[PDB]
């Protein structure tokens, strides 16, 4: 039962995630935080160069949620939905 | 938009998510798979170690106490 909902459980998620990633405040508000993550352990060690890949591929992250037709296959791709999204 | 509920609400599914062994199954053999190929391989070294590390790490977070909109004002989305 639990796991049967996972898959609209993720859907769910990524309808949300293509809400807020309309919203400019909310790519400033995840970039500025993510920024000082970077600064700071672990992820300036776990990802080297860790503020230049974040300046790459947020924008790519925040495009996808905001221009694909049917984002919600990341939740058939990462095998959440056994039968189909 | 209620960038603040939305949060909220991405917190609550991820907390009923990690409760299952399916989600950690399912996430750990994507993980592991992309690890193996580019882009994750090179962008994160050591990149099967870190996710043995800490996927168990992030799922044993949302099943603890934790405060949702303490969360989100902390990632800048709640005030
Ligand atoms: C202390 C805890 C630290 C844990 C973090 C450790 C490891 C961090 C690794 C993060 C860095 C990897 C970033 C890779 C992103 C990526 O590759 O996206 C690219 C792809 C492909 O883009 P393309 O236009 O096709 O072209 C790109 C190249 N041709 O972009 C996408 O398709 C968008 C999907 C990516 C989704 C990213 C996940 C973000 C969602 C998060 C949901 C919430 C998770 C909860 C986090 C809790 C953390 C405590
Ligand atoms: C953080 C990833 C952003 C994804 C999009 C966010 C969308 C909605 C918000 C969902 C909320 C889930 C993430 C919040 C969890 C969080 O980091 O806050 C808590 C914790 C603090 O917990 P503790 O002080 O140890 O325990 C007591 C207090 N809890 O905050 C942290 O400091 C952890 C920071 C970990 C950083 C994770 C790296 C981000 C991973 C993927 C981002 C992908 C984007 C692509 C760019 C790549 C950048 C390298
Ligand atoms: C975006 C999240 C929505 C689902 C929420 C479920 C909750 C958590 C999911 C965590 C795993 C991130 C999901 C992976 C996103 C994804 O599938 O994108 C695959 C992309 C290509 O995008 P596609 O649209 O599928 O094809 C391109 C053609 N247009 O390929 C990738 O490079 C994926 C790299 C994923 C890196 C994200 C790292 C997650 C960060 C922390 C996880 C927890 C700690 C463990 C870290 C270990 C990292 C080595």
């Amino acid at each position: 039962a639990g796991a049967n909902d996972l898959c609209q459980e993720c859907e769910d998620i990524v309808h949300l995630l293509t809400k807020m990633t309309k919203e400019d405040a909310f790519q400033e508000a995840i970039r500025k935080f993510l920024e000082q993550e970077c600064d700071i352990l672990p992820l300036e060690l776990l990802v080297p160069e860790c503020r230049q890949v974040l300046d790459v591929y947020l924008p790519l992250v925040i495009d996808y949620f905001q221009s694909q037709i049917n984002p919600k296959a990341i939740c058939n791709h990462v095998g959440l939905c056994p039968r189909g999204q």
